């Protein structure tokens, strides 16, 4: 049955519940983005209003089948009205078309859901300064003090860094970067844009990436694998096996391989500064593990909350066993008492 955390008090709404059939009393379904964790369930036949971004509209109509006279794409930054109540959507810093809602309840309570969201200092100087939030429902994916990561900043100039010696010192290495979802774009974008090439891809992830608004992607992705230097294939194929064979079918263009996955974490960070970070080699092969996060860090996540100073906080992530559950709200406590709210 759909779990509480999903449900908005005092009104008719849900948030990224679609997976139950029909949620018994919902009058408006709300979609934060277009990851298949937030949107099992959309379909073709699927009858009620989705609420989201124009992104996340263009992905359930092209990707899904959507009908259109079910989607109803919001403007960011924008007081609407949807079924007699105040809703603003604020960008989340996640994947592409990734919203926060702020629900504005006839009672005068006002209720921030972040979705999925890489907190950041940007958020303080948006319409949440205005007024008063009183309950957070919160992505806490890395609420722990043991995840630390470094900036996409720094992150995405070791990999251009990274790629554009390997290809000047061999002029027939290859790139490869995986992906299962959207997300991440930045980190294939710009070693293509270093390398002078555009990025090679499957139609579908082509048709997917088409539905982004994203600035002159017509001058920067492209079908035909020939024609390109970097190559985007599923994360499942970025392996030792996986790469051997990609490199079978290129056809003697190629003689190396330079492959990265960006996961979120991995403790290697707990130790280790980007600086440092090597890849495991086989042969012409060698893979890249980068930490690209498109969730906020512990920190990042403690200062967003310490300066929000929330009545009252639900998580939305690591809610399924106790000790999860238990170590979360002692950090909240923790948190309150240090900033004095
Ligand atoms: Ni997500």
């Amino acid at each position: 049955t759909c779990p509480f955390y999903k449900k908005i008090p005092g009104t008719g709404f849900t948030v990224d519940a679609f997976q139950y059939g029909v949620v018994e009393g919902c009058t408006a379904y709300f979609l934060t983005h277009f990851h298949s964790d937030h949107y099992a369930g959309l379909s073709k036949h699927f009858t009620f209003p989705v609420y989201c971004s124009e992104i996340t509209g263009n992905l359930l109509k092209n990707k899904l089948h959507v009908q259109e006279q079910y989607i109803h794409p919001l403007p960011l930054d924008t007081e609407c009205i949807v079924n007699g109540v105040k809703v603003v959507l604020l960008d989340a810093n996640h994947c592409p078309g990734a919203v926060m809602i702020l629900f504005y309840l006839p009672n005068g309570t006002v209720i921030l859901h972040t979705g999925d969201f890489r907190a950041d200092p940007s958020m303080e100087r948006s319409l949440l300064a205005d007024q008063k939030v009183h309950m957070l429902y919160l992505d806490t994916t890395y609420c722990s003090p043991e995840y630390t990561f470094p900036s996409q900043q720094e992150v995405i100039r070791f990999a251009i860094n990274t790629a554009f010696e390997a290809v000047t010192l061999n002029p027939h290495a290859l790139v490869v970067c995986g992906t299962y979802s959207i997300g991440k774009e930045k980190v294939f974008l710009a070693i293509a844009d270093v390398l002078g090439s555009k990025v090679g891809m499957s139609q579908e992830k082509y048709k997917t990436l088409q539905c982004l608004n994203i600035p002159e992607i017509n001058s920067l992705i492209t079908t035909d694998m020939c024609s390109s230097l970097v190559h985007l294939l599923p994360m499942m194929q970025i392996n030792f096996k996986g790469l051997q064979s990609h490199l079978k079918k290129c056809g003697g263009k190629y003689n190396q391989i330079l492959a990265f996955r960006p996961t979120g974490w991995t403790h290697s960070n707990k130790f280790t500064r980007i600086a440092d970070v090597i890849p495991q080699t086989k042969g012409n092969i060698s893979i890249y593990g980068i930490p690209y996060s498109e969730h906020s860090s512990y920190l990042e996540m403690k200062r967003f909350v310490q300066w929000l100073k929330p009545q009252k906080i639900i998580p939305t992530v690591n809610v399924g066993t106790w000790k999860s559950r238990s170590t979360m709200e002692k950090y909240f406590r923790e948190w309150k008492l240090e900033a004095g709210y």
